[PDB]
């Protein structure tokens, strides 16, 4: 099968008079729809249940966006037989046809674009920009893999031959296994978690994160538009951990992919290295954690350069990014010429209803409004604050773009994921320090360097250890295929998203030899 | 670097007068050292302990083949220091030079070849064809992923460009992690597991079984003439489980490599799940936990062929294979036809002390002997005893080729690793119920089919769900390059050894990306 090279779908930044008309047609449907009630999706068909869930627009709380069904234990357990029954058969397929199944589902998602970015905007806060770059990433993941998946295609390992024989290594997938999905790219990472193991011939138990539920209902939508067998993916909203622990813990659970934070990823990688009774092998998980991530600028940068990557990398999405910049690092040379400057730019962002394309949304939920919050009341103990640190007025969940400087390194606010618009400033003497502060964490997923100096970019590509690394530049919005995605230390296991090696992770290899 | 294309390391049968003259001498040479003392190797040198291990004949376990010094908990957070402290420096040694380092230490053990045959047939109880099948297997593992290891250099992942940007992802090690070696391969798998992760930037600490430190020594001398930096690789004998789960569970573990029983294997791999106090990464645990391996034959097959291959699967070695047929799996009109050739071939099989070169040696140690022997005690219950289920006369730990006709294919000695000579016939109707049978265990590491029906056979390949699978030749001696070893399902992770995919699993992935 033949396609043309793989490209990154363009992220639409609204410039032109129809992409706005576009996007405004877009709002009003998906406003329009928002008494819309959306079942779990499990053996190819919608299934409703008695209870339900309720997703609320976070610039607008009081607003409702849409229902779900609410599975539970049962459902869990019927997903996971339809999965198994799926995969007998999903897994015999021939590799052109599964990928050219991804290729149909990114299609159908590229027509939809517009409404998918809407549905973010309202129910997770996200700009328009940024609605538009989570849309894209979710069409590049199947786009990426499903060109990728045919790298690993029968019969693709190179062995050295034998005189008399026939032999003959090959891939097959593992089998049904559980994914659990962030909120804060519910389209983008949803897809590229499910759509991986998908690709390469696993099913899939896909559980979305409680507020972006609505979303995922709407990419299975695209899902069963497309033609995926019954079993092969299923949708299983649910409240708290009655459905993500049932599954996990499953002795026929064969793997568990999951993005979210670092406390439930220790949990689960513990429990994935159990033996449940009567399971018959090793689980495999994949996760994904978060990160602490620094952007260090020295006295040879590019101060306006650097104050501009700084404010993007630390604000885009109201800083709800396991990439975002929540340290910066400034070495004695550059420390006031650059607070100066991400001082002034920072106080110059809009905060308001997403829809209105703000450079900030609210914050999630009440519940991360609570967190951001209690981490501003403990940064004002520990640093000096010297924008932001408060709520904004409206029912949405509007937090000020905040700064404390002078942060001890080992603060509690230069150590901690607070997952929200507070950028934490650390003054050091030189290069040197700055590497070392970067490195004193327990994270290691993305980070930064403004500097002109090659040396130290060179130093910082050797010994800043971080999985995703960006020099004179923003850190965030790490594109499928040109940057592989994945963390160091407790940022995760290093599964590099948006990599050919990402589809090795869900396939294991058998060796067969024929003695003619 | 450029060297000849890999090819895998003859294997000496000793039928020429030249052969069997320098084994003679060889193996007169070693019995002639009988008593030596090995120190372990931590951090460059030599480093004895006031505790020593001894290391007993099992052909006559009166005779000491040698001593060892025996680690503790303090031995094991000396190289743990060293490890930690090599790593530093070793990570960046071009890949070129840590690749030649490998190649002058696979030069070194050819050399020594006759000798380390030698030591295994004495210490472990090999005859002179399976120590030399060891020895090569060692050789070979070093070569291969010595060139291996380029394939991943610097930098060697695909990516897609983005305009105004270089975007660079390469691999880089992990660090110190554990080693935790087994006795029936104490040369090949010993050297190869420790080498891999090596060749591609770690550190290791080596745990060699209790019952094969000599030969685990002399592997350590030649680390040291071939001129490992201080600290790269360490060699740790120890008694019991201290060393082991001291390192297992160490928060400054960053790996585990293990191969040997599945008990052992599933605590490992619950450990490895665990955050230790202070850890800061998720540790990765690769396992190889052995099999309940069959064979199947049907009616169409040539049963001479067949009958030959059971038994060098079933008795090579003594069964104490991981990839040894413990099952023979027989449709009705294979039944009799095959079993009489089994057993006339079977009973014709000489049993005795190692260094006479019978077909089978001893079992390795008065544990195993008991473990065995119990289970034949089991098996005879279970099943119909046909053939030996006796030890033989002797100090040493001599046990005759055992056969069970009419075993339920759930019986205890039809489903659990018994590791000794010790066959289980199990009666079926046709080829698909063959397939049922040798699928239901626990395990999937090795199995093979004898038939003529290319039907049965590219069935086989889709369906006999082991990661090394054989038609018409014997299951065991998995050559690296050419066979990648390792299985599915309890029989551990699925590492493949002697492939390409083996390195990479020591590896994690750095993306740096420079706006210019
Ligand atoms: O780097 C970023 O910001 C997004 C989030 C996951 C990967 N792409
Ligand atoms: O297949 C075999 O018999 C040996 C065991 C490990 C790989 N080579
Ligand atoms: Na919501
Ligand atoms: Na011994």
């Amino acid at each position: 099968m033949t396609v043309e090279p793989f490209r990154n779908e363009p992220i639409e930044t609204f410039q032109t008079e129809e992409a706005r008309r576009a996007m405004r047609e877009a709002l009003r449907r998906v406003r329009e729809e928002f008494g819309r009630h959306y079942p779990l999706y499990i053996g190819g068909e919608w299934v409703d249940t008695k209870e339900r869930m309720v997703s609320l627009n976070p610039s607008a709380p009081s607003e409702v966006v849409g229902t779900t069904a609410k599975a539970g234990k049962a459902e869990a357990e019927a997903a996971l037989e339809a999965a198994w029954k799926a995969f007998k058969t999903w897994k015999d397929w021939p590799q052109e046809d599964r990928s050219r199944l991804l290729l149909k589902a990114a299609a159908l998602m590229r027509r939809r674009k517009r409404e998918l970015e809407a549905t973010l905007v309202y129910e997770v806060g996200k700009n328009w920009v940024e609605a538009s770059a989570d849309v894209a990433e979710a069409i590049d993941f199947i786009e990426y893999y499903a060109r990728a998946a045919l790298r690993y295609r029968y019969p693709a390992v190179e062995v050295v031959p034998y005189p008399g024989e026939d032999n003959e290594s090959f891939y097959v997938p593992l089998g049904a296994g559980v994914v659990i999905a962030p909120w804060n790219f519910p389209v983008a990472i949803f897809t590229g978690m499910i759509v991986g193991p998908v690709a390469v011939g696993n099913t899939v138990i896909a559980k979305p994160a409680e507020d972006a539920v609505v979303v995922g209902a709407k990419v299975f939508e695209i899902f069963h538009e497309a033609g995926f067998p019954p079993g092969v993916v299923n949708f299983l909203p649910g409240v708290g951990e009655e459905v993500g622990a049932y599954l996990v813990e499953h002795p026929r659970i064969r793997f568990i992919n999951f993005t979210g934070s670092l406390e439930v990823g220790l949990k689960i990688y513990e429990a994935a290295g159990r033996l449940a009774p009567g399971q018959t092998w090793f689980k495999r998980a994949y996760v994904e954690t978060g990160g602490k991530n620094a952007i260090i600028v020295d006295e040879t940068a590019d101060f306006d350069l650097a104050a501009e990557g700084v404010v993007v990398s630390a604000y885009g999405f109201q800083g709800q990014k396991c990439s975002a910049a929540s340290r910066l690092i400034l070495t004695q040379g550059a420390y006031e010429p650059v607070l100066e400057r991400v001082l002034k730019r920072a106080e110059r962002l809009s905060v308001g209803p997403a829809e209105e394309n703000p450079d900030l949304g609210p914050v999630v939920s009440a519940e991360q409004e609570r967190k951001v919050l209690s981490y501003i009341e403990i940064g004002k103990n520990e640093g000096q604050l010297v924008l932001g640190g408060k709520r904004l007025e409206g029912e949405g969940y509007f937090i000020a773009p905040t700064v404390f400087t002078e942060v001890p390194p080992k603060a509690r606010i230069a150590q901690e994921e607070i997952f929200g618009p507070v950028l934490s400033v650390i003054r050091v003497k030189d290069f040197a320090e700055a590497l070392e502060v970067a490195n004193d964490t327990p994270y290691g997923l993305t980070g930064g360097v403004y500097s002109r100096k090659r040396e130290h970019l060179e130093w910082a590509r050797r010994e800043f250890h971080v999985g995703n690394l960006y020099f004179n530049r923003k850190i965030t919005g790490a594109l499928v295929g040109v940057q592989p995605f994945g963390g160091f230390k407790l940022s995760g296991t290093n599964a590099k998203t948006g990599a050919l090696d990402y589809l090795r992770l869900f396939l294991e290899m058998k060796a067969v030899a024929e003695r003619f």
